[PDB]
């Protein structure tokens, strides 16, 4: 079984440094960590893990993740890296892997994120110029809660943890990754957080681009959704099974 | 050039607008005008033809693929159009673009019920289910139904439903067929939640309403190593992301 290059980017629950002693091999765990080792066990393929030098996804030269692809120093790409046009250009995706979907963290209310865009008792924000915050800008001005995020987010943003502490001791809902969200909330030690849909697209899984493990991949990565399976592996990270 | 296009008809995805004496048909639909949009990017032209056989495509005891998928497997056609969904076994002989929009399995209820959900429907009896025989839904069904690894609750009912005889009790065979029983008789249609709802909203009696969530997508089928494979998804990624998909998805969902 031949060794393939895989490149991460850290982001809890989806990739994380699960040993990492002095004297030993970096070891990794994770949602994403969990979807290779079911695709390398049924492949029958072996690998090597680093992490992007940048600890970026990847932006247009093309940078981080994308960009060890790119310049083919890299085979794989295991991250929670979003399908999204731009990079499908110079990269090849197989199909999601799970869908994204942008949450609110909130304290300890509010039920939806059109409770949230109803109320200003509670400022809200995202992470400046990132992602979301595009996001809720592009569908904020289209032609019917977003248009009143995007007058409301658009002072109250900022640049993740900082939203993430915001809440816990202040008074401040945070808008982002709603998969990354929930993990916070349920891991929370005081359990001080709660979570409040729609999905515009999804994580997945880069290849350098015109790779031949694509169409395996996919197939098997598909096989793992109709099955049930992924929701086996789900459960492990983000269980309402409990704790919070 | 001309590409081959194949699909199986299928409302909203794709219909027949235009069939009238000395002419060629002329097909719309949520599937066709993403079609367009390729097309019109691309820059390509083609012509469209419906699968001999009416099928999606199943792998047949030959070792070869019938219906759609099998147009493009014997390289018959360059594009496959239609409410295909991205399947393993699919994809495994031939190539698909990514979802262009989401499978969600739903159910057809008639007027003056009040099952909020697939999970209400199961647990109640006196309103009669089921789905079309032996098709996907049929299967889904029975898989989470039967699983002893993960009982899921809902679905053994929804199982012990369908089966109620063997299939005879509540099964239709036909989409039509079940959709008609919905209006004229005392029973729930599972089956496509997007061709479902097409027909309540549709409906000259608004007799019908509708009620999960998708572990699938309907994709754009293209042939095993189809040089276009990537081109294709780059753009349905961009109508997605920018909010367009959602217009044309509002043209046949208001
Ligand atoms: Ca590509
Ligand atoms: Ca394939």
């Amino acid at each position: 079984g031949v060794v393939l290059r895989v490149v991460t980017v850290l982001e809890e629950p989806f990739v994380m440094v699960s040993e990492n002693v002095l004297g030993k091999p970096k070891k990794y765990q994770g949602f994403s960590i969990d979807v290779l080792d079911a695709l390398s066990n049924y492949l029958g393929f072996n690998y090597e893990i680093y992490v992007a030098p940048d600890h970026k996804y990847g932006s247009p030269t093309w940078n981080g993740l994308v960009g060890e692809l790119v310049f083919k120093r890299a085979d794989i790409g295991i991250s929670a890296l979003t399908i999204t046009p731009d990079r499908e250009n110079v990269v090849d995706f197989t199909t999601r892997y799970m869908d994204y979907s942008v949450g609110v963290l909130l304290r300890r209310s509010i039920q939806s994120l059109q409770d949230l865009s109803k109320q200003t008792d509670i400022p809200y924000g995202t992470v400046l110029d990132s992602a979301v915050y595009q996001h809720v800008r592009m569908k904020g001005l289209n032609p019917s809660m977003y248009s009143q995020m995007w007058r409301m987010i658009n002072n109250n943003v900022l640049e993740s943890q900082a939203g993430i502490q915001k809440v816990k001791y202040g008074n401040y809902a945070f808008v982002w990754d709603a998969a990354v969200l929930e993990y916070v909330a349920i891991n929370d030690p005081d359990c001080s957080f709660y979570t409040v849909t729609v999905a515009d697209r999804g994580y997945g899984i880069a290849l350098q681009h015109g790779s031949p493990y694509r169409d395996v991949f996919s197939q098997r990565i598909l096989e793992l959704q109709q099955s049930g399976d992924m929701d086996i592996l789900k459960h492990k990270w983000w269980p309402k099974n409990g704790q919070c």
